[PDB]
């Protein structure tokens, strides 16, 4: 239930999918994933908690995760019809939601 | 948490942004089916309640959710525009993703 | 490739869908319908000559287009994977899309 | 016209969008990345003029103009509610969609 846990469970599962041999463990990790992702999006972080639930920064830190979410729907099309290599580069671009996310809020 | 009452506050909050005359009214129903979705696709259906969680038919079935949420997320942008009569025509089309998922799986 | 042809493709490409007896008949329906999509956006509906191309019902009008175009995307997915009667019930719910538009400016 | 101009296009207004002061600029450098998509997924590039049209390869490039129309989709929300800020960074969330492509097939 707890954001840094959500965090380290979407860290795991990203480096699983990198080095993944089957399209099994890749839609694993995915649909971990996307748990973590729909646990995450309603909680407050640390550097916005004094902010109000209905903030332009709090919309945005929301906004992070429905994206993330669209990704990893994307990716396990891929991954589903066997495509294991086209999956694991979709995945390489999840990171730069991570990468956006985290330089204005983390 | 129980896929029937996940379903109640879908059901409900649908109604309420048909009826509703101001944006703030639009964003909380929204923020509500958007918790339920994220709530719902993890549950098993009675249709399928012989079916692992890794089988073909549990795969189709998630997916049917990852589109209402990218719908979701969509008319949000609008009710957080202050664009109340768009988001409500938003909201209308997603009526079509609750059908096809019922059609198959209820 | 003005308004009205247009959707004549994208008619004509949904019965080709509906009654397709291949994949490949349905991929080749899809690319179609998307080829068109691209061509309509910057078109002006009748309905709306007297408004300037940066207005509310402009925005709204291209918006039609982003959605129809994402669920094209969403249906090859399943196209590609040999999927035929999954992408033929895909192609069904572009019917809202399509209802949702012609409601408003048509 | 062709690929190249293409690319120029979208070259050009990217640069406009992160140099931009009002959302009127962005609007329109927004739209006319659009249209380059969409007159760009047809054409068959240089290093895979040996390959399939229906080969892996080409509904890989084809899928990566899929992503970045549905990023400017996504832009297009922020931008035309006068947010100019924000449309500017989903704007710079689009350039790991231009690596990707050129980092397997430029
Ligand atoms: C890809 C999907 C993601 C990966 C992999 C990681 N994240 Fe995040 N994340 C976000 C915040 C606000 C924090 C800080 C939370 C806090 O300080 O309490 C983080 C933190 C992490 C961490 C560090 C966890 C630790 O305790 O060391 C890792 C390893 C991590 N994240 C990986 C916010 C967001 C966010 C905003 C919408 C997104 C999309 C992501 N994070 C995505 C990823
Ligand atoms: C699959 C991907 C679904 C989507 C999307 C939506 N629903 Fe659903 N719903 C689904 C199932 C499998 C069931 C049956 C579960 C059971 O055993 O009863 C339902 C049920 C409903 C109900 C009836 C609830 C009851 O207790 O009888 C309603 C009112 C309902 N669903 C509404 C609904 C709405 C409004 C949705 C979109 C906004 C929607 N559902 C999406 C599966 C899926
Ligand atoms: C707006 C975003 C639209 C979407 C999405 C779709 N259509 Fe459409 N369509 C639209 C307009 C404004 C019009 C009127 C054009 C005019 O100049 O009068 C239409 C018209 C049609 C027609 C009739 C064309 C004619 O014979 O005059 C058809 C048959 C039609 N549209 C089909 C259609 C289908 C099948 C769509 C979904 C895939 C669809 N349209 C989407 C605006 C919009
Ligand atoms: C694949 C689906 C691509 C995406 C997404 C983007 N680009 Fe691209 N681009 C792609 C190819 C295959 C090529 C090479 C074509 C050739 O004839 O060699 C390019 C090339 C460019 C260039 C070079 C222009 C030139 O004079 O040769 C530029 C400046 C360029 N691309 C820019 C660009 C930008 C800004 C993008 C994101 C918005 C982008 N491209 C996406 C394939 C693909
Ligand atoms: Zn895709
Ligand atoms: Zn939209
Ligand atoms: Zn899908
Ligand atoms: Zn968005």
């Amino acid at each position: 239930a707890d954001l840094e846990d959500n965090m380290e469970t979407l860290n795991d599962n990203l480096k699983v999918i990198e080095k993944a041999d089957n399209a099994a463990q890749v839609k694993d990790a995915l649909t971990k994933m996307a748990a973590a992702a729909c646990d995450a999006w309603s909680a407050t972080p640390p550097k916005l908690e004094d902010k109000s639930p209905d903030s332009p920064e709090m919309h945005d830190f929301r906004h992070g995760f429905w994206i993330l979410i669209g990704q990893i729907h994307d990716a396990l099309h891929l991954a589903n019809c066997g495509k294991v290599k086209e999956a694991q580069a979709a995945a390489e671009q999840l990171k730069c939601t991570c990468n956006a996310c985290h330089q204005k809020y983390r």
